[PDB]
């Protein structure tokens, strides 16, 4: 991969052109392929989608994720932003190593969140959080291509729905060198517009995780740059899977198969040596 | 002993009256969910597994399928019947080794089909086919628990919609010792009745592959013992995935998320230490 450097630049450029773009979240090679064929320009991994595929609830082994990143890089042929949880450890050096490893696995971007995993103290202290992002940035800037670092503030997922602390963290992460800022759980249009105005740098908003829905155009008008979907695609697939299971158990019928992608089509598409829209 | 109890449970499904559905998961999560939905056994799918891997059907190797069976045995906690394709080679001894390995991976049954993968000679000659099933039967009989061997005739998937030759193959496979007979692609009710009338031993019919649909009741009235879905559950899942992708590309909206399983539900279910209903 001089390919990696090409993807890195293409990915960074998605963030500076006008409008917002969607970064969808496959959880296996198949889905990665299909999203490229659909015309998406980047992919993001989903620790949640990945977990559901393994029959586990959300929250992951670093080595398992590194393998997963490499699988989706190979399959998709697109730039991949990796969900790297909290960097798989508390210490800044751990976060930094995680960034290097994720790049080595082929990612051209990734996210580091400020959730500790400890219910007592579910969000890292501001100082410690910023030091963490600073270490991630230094690792990112030592790479020989532009690595797009997303800094996550997890406040709204852990009962601290405080807009002002959340903005302050994101601003502090931006000032530490983060390229993209993301607060999952903020869904209100007015709250989102205040985030994007205060942050200025690119903001990612996730759709379908909680609350209400906005379109990509609505989000662009609120100043959002990137829109992701976390585990929602995996959960869409699973909702259809469950409806089929239920039909079979309750009725003994298979009409669910009528809306399935025909075998003939998917075998043709996956027989191709690339993911050309087609 | 757990594999022995499953093997007995799976054998018993086939001998009890009426028909049953054997659904086809393609990962650990789909295996757990089917077990939670109250199904009594699971079948792997060469097709569904390939598609998760970004591969067309019949592109997966034996070692990968073996790991996959073991993953699904562990995740589901139910008897597993493995799609073992053509046994991953032409030679009877390769077929026999595939059965032994499948059993080692935790399967209590599996299927060996008569497709060669050679476009211009797509189905094994009769004698060769029977020899292959004989070797599978010998390997199954060497196991310390009853292994339920399904013998597949692939005629209908390779442009030979010849009911008589297909029947005659499944009868030959039965006479060589196969426990279950399966010809994918037959969906006509009269054809299916002709198959179960000629074969007598348990028949598997697949639904959702091609052609028409019938209910489990309708299939059981035609003599069918087992109804599978091959890659159709994977393809269903993928259908929904694709409608979501298309919605996002066309409209830039995310309303597909309304029909998705809530995250709170899937996390609660998978946090469980087992697959209780
Ligand atoms: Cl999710
Ligand atoms: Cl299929
Ligand atoms: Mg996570
Ligand atoms: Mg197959």
């Amino acid at each position: 991969s001089d390919l990696q450097a090409r993807h890195a630049e293409a990915f960074r450029a998605l963030h500076t052109r006008p409008g917002a773009f969607i970064i969808p979240n496959p959880w296996d090679a198949g889905t990665a392929r299909l999203l490229a064929m659909a015309g998406f320009e980047a992919l993001a991994t989903t620790s949640a989608g990945y977990a559901f595929s393994k029959g586990q609830p959300d929250n992951i082994d670093r080595d398992a994720m590194l393998d997963h990143i490499a699988d989706l890089v190979a399959a998709g042929g697109l730039p991949v932003s990796a969900d790297l949880e909290n960097g798989f450890g508390d210490a800044p050096g751990t976060v930094a190593e995680t960034i290097r490893l994720a790049a080595e696995a082929g990612a051209v971007g990734g996210s580091i969140e400020d959730a500790t995993g400890r219910a007592d103290t579910p969000i890292y202290a501001r100082d410690a959080s910023v030091e963490r992002i600073a270490a991630a940035v230094d690792a990112a800037r030592a790479l020989p291509f532009p690595f797009t670092l997303t800094a996550r503030c997890e406040n709204y997922l852990h009962g601290r729905r405080d807009l002002d602390d959340t903005i302050a963290r994101l601003v502090a992460y931006r000032d530490a060198g983060a390229d993209v800022l993301y607060a999952p759980g903020i869904t209100d249009a007015d709250e989102i517009a205040a985030v994007t105005r205060a942050v200025g740098a690119p903001v990612n908003v996730v759709m379908g995780l909680q609350g209400g829905l906005l379109s990509l155009d609505e989000l662009a008008a609120l100043g959002v740059k990137r829109v992701s979907v976390g585990g929602a695609l995996a959960r869409a697939a699973l909702g259809a899977f469950l409806r089929a299971a239920t039909e079979m158990r309750r009725d003994g019928t298979f009409t669910f198969t009528q809306a399935a992608v025909p075998g003939r089509d998917i075998n043709r598409w996956f027989a191709a040596p690339d993911n050309s829209p087609i």
